[PDB]
């Protein structure tokens, strides 16, 4: 009685767990073309006067092609053009400024400096005195992101992503677009959840984080593909399962570097001098982690799981 | 009788599944360096007028380093020069296209256009006439890429592929290539299927699509290396198996932006206005895909299927 | 006697390799920020005049934001400028020197030559005669990088790596970074093997290569994060485990292309002539590999070793 119990009991752990079938790890690649404008009017403070930011940007103005499954859109920047290679004095922090040349020692490096000292303690405004180095002058402000992002239109962008997924063993390959599919749609958790169209704004609302907040300073965002894949033929399903996950840290603290930017160089040449425009970036990058298990009935599987059930049979006959 | 042989049956399905072995998956890196150049001598229409396209076409000029296990060679491209921002007639579409100033809306965006609308029906050429936008103006023209692609003989270019595999549990690390080995070779599936140099028409005949066509509107295409990899002693063997997969979709529909092709931007400066050049990029991106189960005896393993034989064993004696 | 010994020994495999837990794939994704400034003095033979390279490098001037799990700091570089299309001499070598027109074939193209022969063989240098190309002019030097880095300051410089790792099976996240650390570290094998700041001449040091050397003509350095994770509650580790490899092969051979280096493209406008400047960089990629297993308690796991353990059980006391 309990033990014709225990048979159906284990037999509903190998159909539930499916393990008369055999799994192997998905490999994916992956595909994104992003699509939106954005127009920026704004005023932006620059060495203590007041600016006019005015520009529109497409497409090769705030994203590049995806590498290693990620691609990265720009949401705010800061601007610093003209550097040529010479002496300045540092810009004013806590750690930068001088009373006299004792202060400044020739060839100090600051982990928060751009510039190696020349050990001289030299005015930058006024009788505020700095240190001065030797790197990229002038440097770059120690200045906040714009306190809107320049680029706050960016969660009304557009992604499309096209994801290819194989396993070798089980010799099936699929696509993430069915073909004959009406492409002509905005995913949704409930309304569409298989359409591959993604809103940036709706991306940041499934994750509950406020796309202004992280556009200001940058993010990490991470689109999780899951793909729960059956062979059989008395059942079937493989197809992906979109869900959403912010990625970075969200520490909020000026050692740790938080949120996403970086420093990207525009070189080119002045009269007859050799100049550079620094561009602080500030962007989301989004992360496309997929991940899939592939299970096809193994004879050799199901052999060993009966041979593990049929000692529970022995033993279990004990145990009465 | 029957009882021995289900016992040398089980047997070989321990030998032939190496069951007794235990799995690890792989660790990959990989380093790629592409030779060859192309001599580009073609007519192209630009704005209603032919054009002679000629340069000669170096490494530097149609890739740059692998990032996220894949590269990327140019074959195709459409230059736009001269842009700078400012309010300019959108290029004529069956979306552009507009019959008085009723049908331009101020601020009006759209997927396919690469401007904010003024709002105002302007001349693009005599009298038709489309929506003025405020964007890079101009507008890059809504053409086909170049009937044959300008960078032709990129299926000639070789692409030489060194991967590093690692198996941390089982502390083994091994190259792609052998030390000593004799690296003047292509890559043939018979003659030489070890050699790492690989040719990009060879690979395209492989998959069995032609160069050409994929070279005009750009593709994904995929290198596969596969490593069944067995430690024991009593039988060895750990080397790659390459082989070629079409990634792309070849979907062939407007509206699903087919090939592969992105927009690449070169800022510059001329007469003291702020300028920019849209290069519309068609190319083959390569995706090197590794994957590879590494197997070393484990007795715990083997136990465990001794473990689910004997019971076999002793139901299959109930049995009779 | 014996078999209640098999029993605990068959307990000790079970408790040992954690078979009552259930093994499910890492998740990683990863965000490094590099730290560090470089100043270079240095003389460099261009065309057999002394020059002197003079200038200081941030982080935008010798890197790039990671892409696929994988970082760059550059350390040599070969600075060719004023490049432009046209007819010239190919740089003298073996292979490229002639002694009349017979040895210029025109369209000829070599794996070592940047360009496409024209037919004609033109003199150099002096008598010294080379087959003329057609090519960006003039071709660079096949010079050896400096003897001295020019960024040889490289190691002293500071990565920050953040790892955010998931496992979606089980729903558990975690980050490198644990809250509240104290950030002001630099990682050491046992005085802080936790802390996530490295420095690249440690690195180097911990796998026993001289930083300088691989500096002169760069390489691929691998960093390895492992996350042995354990979730239950009777016992509890998910924390990372640095190491490090060179994955470089060290071939030291002109034919396999050793070290790292790329030949990045600058392009401008001079005298309306279009012009190009080609920097050949030497650097160290860092390819950060993160590899991970997380067990938790799994029932059909455990039923599954309790099925192989009492048929050994029986047969074990059938072989008594
Ligand atoms: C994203 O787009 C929507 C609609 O295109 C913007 O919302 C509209 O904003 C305009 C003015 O900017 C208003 O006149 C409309 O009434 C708004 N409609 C709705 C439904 O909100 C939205 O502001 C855009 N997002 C950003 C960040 O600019
Ligand atoms: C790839 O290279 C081959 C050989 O270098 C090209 O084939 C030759 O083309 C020339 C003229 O272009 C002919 O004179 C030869 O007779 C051809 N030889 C062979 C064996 O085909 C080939 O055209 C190149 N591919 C591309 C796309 O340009
Ligand atoms: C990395 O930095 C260290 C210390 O900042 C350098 O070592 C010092 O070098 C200076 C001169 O360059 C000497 O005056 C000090 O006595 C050195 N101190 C120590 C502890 O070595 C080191 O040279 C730098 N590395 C490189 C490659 O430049
Ligand atoms: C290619 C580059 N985009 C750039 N877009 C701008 C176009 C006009 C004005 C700008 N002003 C400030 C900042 C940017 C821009 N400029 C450059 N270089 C880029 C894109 C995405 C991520 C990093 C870098
Ligand atoms: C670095 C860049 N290559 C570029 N190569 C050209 C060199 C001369 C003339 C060209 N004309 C049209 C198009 C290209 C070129 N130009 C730029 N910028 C590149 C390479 C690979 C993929 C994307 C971008
Ligand atoms: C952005 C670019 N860095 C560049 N840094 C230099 C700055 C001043 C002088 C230089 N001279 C020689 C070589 C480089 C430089 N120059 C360019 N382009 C880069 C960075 C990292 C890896 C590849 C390329
Ligand atoms: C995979 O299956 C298809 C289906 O017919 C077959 O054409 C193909 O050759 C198979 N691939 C391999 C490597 O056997
Ligand atoms: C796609 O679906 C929308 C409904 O949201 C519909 O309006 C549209 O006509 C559909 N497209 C096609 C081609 O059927
Ligand atoms: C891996 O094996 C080699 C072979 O001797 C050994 O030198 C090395 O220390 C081993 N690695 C580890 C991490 O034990
Ligand atoms: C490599 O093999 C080729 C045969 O295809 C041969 O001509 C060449 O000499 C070999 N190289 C060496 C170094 O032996
Ligand atoms: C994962 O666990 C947390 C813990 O409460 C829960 O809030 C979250 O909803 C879980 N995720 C899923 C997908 O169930
Ligand atoms: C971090 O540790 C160092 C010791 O190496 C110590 O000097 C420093 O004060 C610590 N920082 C904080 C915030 O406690």
């Amino acid at each position: 009685i309990f033990h014709a119990l225990v048979f159906s009991y284990i037999s509903f752990a190998l159909i539930s767990d499916k393990r008369y079938q055999k799994k192997e790890p998905l490999i994916s690649s992956v595909h994104t073309k992003v699509k939106g404008i954005a127009e920026v009017k704004a005023e932006i403070l620059e060495n203590g006067m007041k600016k006019m930011v005015s520009g529109v940007f497409d497409t090769a103005d705030y994203t590049f092609p995806l590498q290693g499954n990620s691609f990265f859109v720009m949401t705010n920047f800061i601007k610093t053009e003209g550097q040529q290679q010479g002496l300045c004095p540092d810009f004013p922090t806590a750690r930068t400024i001088c009373s006299s040349d004792r202060g400044c020692k020739k060839g100090r490096m600051d982990p928060q400096s751009k510039g190696i000292q020349t050990g001289r303690c030299v005015v930058y405004k006024e009788r505020l005195k700095t240190c001065e180095v030797s790197a990229w002058c002038p440097i770059e402000e120690v200045k906040d992101a714009p306190r809107p992002a320049l680029l706050n239109s960016a969660e009304n962008f557009t992604v499309l992503i096209k994801n290819n997924i194989d396993f070798p063993g089980h010799n099936y390959t699929t696509r993430n677009i069915l073909p004959g599919v009406n492409i002509t749609c905005t995913f949704h958790k409930t309304q569409n959840p298989q359409c591959p169209i993604f809103r940036l704004g709706d991306i940041f609302q499934e994750t509950g984080d406020s796309f202004s907040d992280v556009a200001i300073q940058g993010g990490i965002m991470g689109i999780e593909i899951y793909w729960d894949c059956n062979l059989d033929g008395w059942f079937h399903h493989c197809r992906p399962k979109y869900s959403f996950r912010r990625l970075d840290d969200k520490t909020t603290s000026e050692s740790l570097y938080p949120g996403y930017n970086f420093r990207y160089a525009k070189y080119y040449k002045e009269n007859n001098v050799e100049k550079r425009t620094l561009i602080k970036v500030f962007g989301i990058r989004f992360d496309i982690l997929v991940f899939g298990t592939g299970g096809k009935f193994n004879v050799i599987q199901l052999a060993v799981y009966i041979g593990s059930v049929i000692s529970y049979f022995g033993l279990a006959t004990v145990f009465i």
